[PDB]
């Protein structure tokens, strides 16, 4: 009855979604069903049965048992441990030659690698009555309309599952090392805004169903957070544009007065007059709420504005969120500077990083590449580059570029640890505060802190943009802070390197 | 935090769904953390303290202290046993005055029913990063633009929990009874086409989340069902306007020869040459496939779509399924005059009906009383009875009416099964065959049959429509196809009428 719903390709055409023939377990227990025949046709001895079957479902002999017992019953199934059997366990059954005991073909949503970008994939759900297929997450539920059913459509993704692989085995690395509340990393192509990997933690395994409902949202479009200093580069582009940044100007580091607030440089004391440059290599909160106050607040809001903050990119992904510019307040204002209280999402914080390697023009990013019909081969949508803006020069782009290679580089950098012996590394690090839930304060604890990482490589002109987060580790917290997601960045990008055919040297 | 999510009402003002304040538990378990105290500020006595904690929370002493010894962490916390804590859990907890044992407030949404209604209400899932709650399902997905907030707005519904309360216990008798694959009753004013309740089997509870996902379909809007002889008043309708129905009129019963197929009256050899008013009694398929031929299929083809078949009701559900009318040949046009081949939705199965009592106005069923904030008092939405369609005159519907009268009340009535003690009832029976999902034709077995009632009460002026519905019985297969589901209505319909103050004879 059902028309085959369409598959999820990867962008090379390996299938991520796709509907097979499974298997359910049927048990005539009525006699009537034997009653023109010699060999019986119903279950002659239900503890034997039993036994049998236990040995292939999920089940022990003793609800098996109970369960072929039923009174007043032509026939049983076994819930959940019954259904979705493969071809293997049907075998296995039939050569049983169990009487009464038969298996009915049924389709089933099949994700070939099961835990593999799920919160981007999504999950179908079935309805046992028809056996129609609904998507309740990611691409399954945006494009249902087009994968449904003649023959649903395709829906060919962006993704590299061999970039993913990497990245789903680096978030494994970090849940043992670190058990987060929350993880992602996304891996976008510098030069046109494709997203070739996405994964977060937790998640759910859109094969089995397993967790999936424990978190609806997706980190990278839905999920917002107070990025911390990856938000400084931003300040820095539009203090360069408008002449407040001088890489050789002194400033007087420290701390600053801000409404009966004691804000100061992460070493409490700073480091005296000391060039701005090293001062953003220092990763510096004074430099920051100085530079806000040389080019004016009315000024940088609009500037945090030009680069995409506080609006939807404007995605395929449903429920994008908006993020909020936090500018309420002189304080609101200053902590923004260094990414507190300003709340963004991930694929906004990719969006403006592309500035600086597309000569000033942020990438729209995407991960839908074509939507069509393989039968009619009509193509509903075509994925492309598109420019989401032009904030700043490509004059502005370089020296922002500069003082990202010097955070990593610089001989006095706090960020070694992000370097990969072979390649040439950039970027900048994170650590902030994280908002309870309930209450109206902050996460309480020794290193409550989202930490992160906008990286980018080869340096000056990369291939790729790497992004990693990790908020509340539960374990480890003091390395948490002190490695920030080094431990998930390096083997990302080093991987994806490779895979790309980036020289090493 | 987030605001306020807006409430979910019945029509009277009780509460369907609310955010309300819960309690998590967490242990701090690192001696760090009593440095500077004169009280320890951590478990000290991990026996103890998991001793005291099983007789709150629902875990083992032993698991609990297995938590307790996790290596590198500040604090745990103990997975779902030790969240959605009550305030007087966070008493029980508190007197204990356990050394480095805390609740943390979380906000939760709260469905003081359980499961009830859960199909049309739906589930909001929260996302425990920010506490965000986002509809999954049902009243919570639909207005989550709505609900979500300030304050969100609230919904109001038309369900009245009274009558909700009938039709659970009914479908859970049901359930017991039948053990049915699929299980739905509804319950329509008459007058006014406002859901008074609606409930489905099998479903899950918003409250705990228990089964929730095993079946996204709503049966109302969303479950397309081949509805058997219930269908056959439409035809019906179509002969008396047609003047190709008269009463008294003879007609010969017995079988018809279809393409190859030979379809019968119920009872094989029929009745000979009996009144047409006996054979609409009978629920005779001859007489149904007669009164087509004498009214013209292309004719009665226009009918059922006047009669709204084919399309959505354009209901505020999301996704409504438009069922489909089978006309593909004389054999499909043959077995819909019966109501097998096409398939409807139940809630065009209701509008359709409504016509009978409105004067030959089909009343578009409807679920939403209002939407509105509490805080501003802004309405955006009031929902009202709206004519769908005039398909039959007023003498038309007062001709049908007297036949389905007689279905129940006749002296020689096949249905005498759901007259109800002291109530005037009258309807029509449906017994159909269910479409297998995978390979083609029908489900087999002994009695696989969807079995249907659709009543209304008093007689000639009802107050409301039941209309209630089962398929596959895994239970007691023989008694439901006698009885049909003669055992949910008969409760639903005494309660329903007994509540609405319609007085016993
Ligand atoms: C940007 O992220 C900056 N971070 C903070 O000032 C900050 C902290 C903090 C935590 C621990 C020690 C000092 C400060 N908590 O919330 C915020 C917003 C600077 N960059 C960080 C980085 O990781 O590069 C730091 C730690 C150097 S401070
Ligand atoms: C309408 O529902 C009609 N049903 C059928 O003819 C029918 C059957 C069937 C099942 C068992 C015995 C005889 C027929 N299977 O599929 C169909 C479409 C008539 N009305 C029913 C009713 O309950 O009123 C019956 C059983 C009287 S036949």
């Amino acid at each position: 009855q059902q028309p085959e719903r369409g598959k999820i390709y990867d962008r090379n055409g390996k299938v991520l979604a796709e509907d097979v023939e499974r298997y359910k377990l049927v048990a005539v227990i009525d006699k009537k069903a034997s009653a023109n025949s010699k060999k019986p046709r119903h279950v002659v001895d239900k503890k034997e049965t039993a036994k049998k079957l236990s040995t292939v479902i999920d089940m022990k002999p003793e609800e098996i048992e109970k369960r072929l017992s039923q009174k007043k019953a032509f026939q049983i199934e076994f819930g959940r441990k019954g259904t979705n059997l493969t071809y293997q366990d049907k075998l296995k059954i039939e050569k049983m030659n169990l009487p009464g005991i038969s298996l009915l073909p049924e389709t089933e949503r099949f994700y070939p690698n099961g835990n593999f970008a799920s919160h981007l994939i999504g999950r179908a759900q079935k309805n046992p009555d028809t056996g129609e297929l609904k998507g309740a997450l990611g691409v399954e539920k945006i494009f249902d309309s087009y994968l449904s059913g003649k023959r649903g459509d395709d829906v060919h993704l962006t993704i590299d599952s061999n970039i993913q692989v990497f990245v789903e085995e680096a978030l494994d690395g970090m849940v043992e090392r670190y058990q987060p509340k929350d993880l992602f990393a996304v891996v976008m192509d510098a030069k046109t805004g494709e997203i070739l990997a996405y994964s977060q933690r937790p998640t759910f395994n859109p094969e089995t169903g397993k967790d999936f409902g424990k978190k609806w949202a997706n980190d990278l479009y839905q999920n917002t957070y107070e990025p911390g200093s990856t938000f400084k580069s931003y300040g820095l582009a539009a203090a360069i544009q408008e002449g407040a940044f001088d890489p050789d100007k002194k400033y007087k580091s420290g701390h600053r007065d801000i409404m009966g607030s004691r804000i100061s440089d992460w070493n409490r004391v700073g480091w005296g007059e000391i060039p701005m440059s090293l001062g953003f290599t220092y990763s510096s909160n004074t430099l920051m709420m100085h530079l806000q106050d040389l080019v004016g607040a009315d000024k940088m809001k609009s500037w945090y504005e030009r680069f995409g903050f506080g609006k939807s990119t404007k995605g395929m992904f449903d429920g994008e969120a908006p993020g909020q510019i936090g500018w309420s307040n002189e304080l609101q204002q200053k902590t923004s500077s260094f990414g507190q209280s300003t709340t963004v999402t991930p694929v906004q914080m990719l969006q403006a990083q592309s500035a600086f390697f597309n000569d000033g023009n942020m990438l729209k990013p995407w991960f839908v590449n074509s939507v069509e019909n393989p039968v009619s081969k009509r193509q509903f949508y075509k994925g492309q580059k598109q420019i989401a803006g032009k904030p700043i020069t490509k004059d502005t782009a370089e020296k922002v570029e500069k003082q990202l290679d010097l955070v990593v580089n610089s001989k006095k950098s706090h960020a070694a640890n992000y370097r990969i012996d072979g390649y040439e590394v950039e970027g900048k690090t994170g650590t902030a505060q994280v908002a309870a839930p309930n209450g109206g304060g902050y996460v309480k604890g020794p290193n409550p802190y989202f930490v992160s990482f906008m990286g980018d490589a080869p340096k000056k002109n990369p291939k790729v943009i790497v992004y990693a987060g990790m908020s509340l580790a539960q374990k480890n917290d003091q390395e948490a802070y002190e490695l920030g997601v080094s431990k998930a960045f390096k083997p990302i990008m080093e991987n994806t390197l490779k895979y790309l055919n980036v020289g090493k040297s």
